[PDB]
């Protein structure tokens, strides 16, 4: 009956947090870090902007690089290799889900062996001891990756993309920092966006929810709703509220879960290596109406905090107020609105809905979705 | 610039959470437990409704009680020679700030023997090494000395109750379990109850305030000045419901501050030994009208999510508002509303100013306060002014 809450023990929040690293680092006594991260961040100068400060501080670092978006069993054995040989003893994750959901799992892995062929880690991974220290430094604002207890690998060999929960993997000190998120793309400030929306809206009427976790949820949605067309545009400010509110968003959903929107995404990302924003944002609009009768006044909530006005408003309105304030979000800021846009083919969803329905996220979902559910939600997100 | 935020990796909430200790205890390997807490908790039984399910489990553990309300320099010394002698390898802190507190101190100098005089840790403890793991289980609904990086100690000899700040004494896992809170008499329920509301709205007006305190202060004022009054009568669901919200608070306040009601409010602890709820619920509406005009909108927010209807009044009355629920809160959970009422002597008043004014808590006071300003609160506070 008691609800657990699992959170970093440290964190550092604003616009030059990451220049508490070095001193994070010195009082742990560390001697020796595996960046773990990808090439695009490398060349972008990323990267450069931690080891820059390392340096400075005299502190040593290797780097792992190899981490593709939608990271494989491939990848995480690669990048676990490089880890087990450069005899460093903590690591630090810079990147967004896709590096630091592969920094995860070789943490975990290197320290609990009898995983060694990844695949085995999904669910409840029923690791028994702690991964290497992980110390997260976000650059997109979405995932909430350093905060959750959660990892996503793909299994390319059966084809999905498989959610590993374990509180053993929790980093031990996040850094927050708006300026290593500034170069993202507008394209990628809006799908990494909506993806942190879609987890503070799951989040908010989980199954699990309760009392603690509507509270960071609704404060998320605010936030989040609030600055992310700002961001997009290139405001400066809107991007450090954006930080937060997609970590904020974390602090709840990875301790009482989602639902079946991602549940419905990670088959996407499997089948088609779509970015897992761009899959969120597609069908949050239309999993919100399916799962509106389950949803209580949430709605009502979740539609003031979006710019609605929603007094004298009847909750049937307030709900459908809800769904289009998601809709119009997602065209304001760019994001194609149908799936058959982003590379879906028809002839896979009957694979796709059998791969959503057994989907670990899936099961927190408010409405229980059956197969013909989640086949007509993929055929409805097809083309509107 | 960045801030900093410090909380328990893990934590369970609900009735029935400390249920999930001897777990808990297993996955981390620990083999055998050193339990802080009193002889009240002892006698009341709550303390055995820890052993009994560790007993079951099968895990090993001694206990301290020797803990005395506002724990003193001799206390900490007792109870860290208990630990050493005890052979245990973590700590289970069992009941409100006093045994927490004592065992934070315990845990550091333990891992830090170089502070073994205890008042040098007062402040920043510059300590190099994390305190011994602890697992702590509240049973007041008030410190959040389960979340927060502080712990206050007496020090006798000097007369005076100093605080420590640091990161290195977080519990590894905390249990906020109501069960274990339902024994405290109304009255304590009253006193820990503003206590919380006091680290609530001071957190909320600190200068070191951000965003996501605001956000974790504004919710637990809401939530602390909704039950109180039902748990301080008996409710079951408001005792679950501060067992929260003063939790919630602890998330915030810990990590940007408090102000001059706890600066003022400790001097009073070790002067007279008065109970540290009921220092800071006498104070409380005293400085927050002291601090009126450097809160901004903060008061309409506090008044608001304390029953109050400001839709249509002005800042000036908002404050005004927010002030007198204070008052009617602390009148309605039959808390004294003078000074003078608990033990204070209008002759310590210039000694009391001072201590008030080299306290830790005073310097995030929204306000800058000198030491005229602090005689003058005291004073107000004695008897109504
Ligand atoms: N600040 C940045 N500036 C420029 N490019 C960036 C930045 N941050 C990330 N990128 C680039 O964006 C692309 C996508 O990065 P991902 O880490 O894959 O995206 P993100 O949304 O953060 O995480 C997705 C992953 O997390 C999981 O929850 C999800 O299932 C998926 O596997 C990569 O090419 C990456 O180099
Ligand atoms: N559940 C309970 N049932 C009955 N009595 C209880 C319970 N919990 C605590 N008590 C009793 O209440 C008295 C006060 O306990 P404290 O721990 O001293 O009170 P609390 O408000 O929780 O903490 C105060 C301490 O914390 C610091 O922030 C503050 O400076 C002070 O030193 C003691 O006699 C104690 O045994
Ligand atoms: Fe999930
Ligand atoms: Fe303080
Ligand atoms: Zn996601
Ligand atoms: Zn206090």
């Amino acid at each position: 009956m008691a609800n657990r809450m699992i959170l970093n023990e440290t964190a550092w929040f604003g616009r030059g947090a990451v220049g508490a690293l070095t001193d994070e680092v010195k009082r742990r006594g560390y001697q020796k870090a595996l960046i773990v991260t990808d090439k695009t961040l490398v060349q972008c100068g990323v990267v450069a902007k931690v080891t820059d400060k390392m340096d400075a501080a005299g502190l040593a670092w290797a780097i792992y690089d190899g981490v593709v978006p939608n990271p494989t069993i491939t990848v995480v054995k690669e990048g676990l290799g490089v880890f087990q040989n450069s005899g460093a003893d903590y690591l630090i994750a810079i990147g967004g889900g896709s590096p630091q959901d592969t920094c995860k799992a070789i943490g975990i892995i290197s320290n609990n062996p009898e995983f060694a062929d990844v695949r085995s880690l999904e669910g409840l991974s029923p690791t028994n001891k702690p991964s290497v220290p992980i110390l997260a430094i976000p650059t997109t604002a979405g995932t909430a990756a350093e905060v959750t207890i959660n990892y996503v690998i793909t299994d390319e060999e059966k084809r999905r993309k498989f959610v590993c929960v374990d509180p053993h993997d929790i980093p031990q000190v996040a850094f927050i920092d708006a300026d290593m998120m500034d170069g993202m793309p507008p394209a990628l400030k809006a799908a990494t966006g909506v993806d942190a929306l879609t987890h503070a809206i799951e989040g908010y009427i989980t199954r699990g929810a309760w009392a603690l976790t509507d509270a960071l949820h609704i404060k998320a949605i605010e936030i989040i709703a609030g600055a992310l067309r700002g961001s997009v545009a290139g405001d400066k400010d809107a991007g450090e509220e954006m930080a937060l509110g997609q970590y904020v968003a974390g602090m709840g959903f990875s301790n009482v879960g989602l639902g079946l929107v991602h549940g419905m995404a990670h088959p996407l990302g499997a089948f088609y290596n779509t970015p897992h924003g761009v899959a969120n944002a597609i069908l949050l609009p239309h999993v919100m109406r399916y799962n509106a009768d389950f949803t209580g006044e949430k709605y009502r909530d979740i539609a003031r905090v979006m710019g609605v006005k929603v007094e004298g408003m009847s909750l049937e309105e307030a709900r459908n107020a809800a769904v289009e304030a998601v809709f119009a979000l997602n065209r304001d800021v760019g994001i194609p609105p149908h799936l058959r846009d982003v590379g879906v083919r028809k002839e896979d969803i009957p694979a796709l809905a059998q791969a959503a329905l057994d989907d670990v996220c899936t099961g927190g979902n408010p409405r229980e979705a059956t197969l013909e559910d989640i086949v007509e939600l993929y055929h409805t997100a097809w083309e509107g």
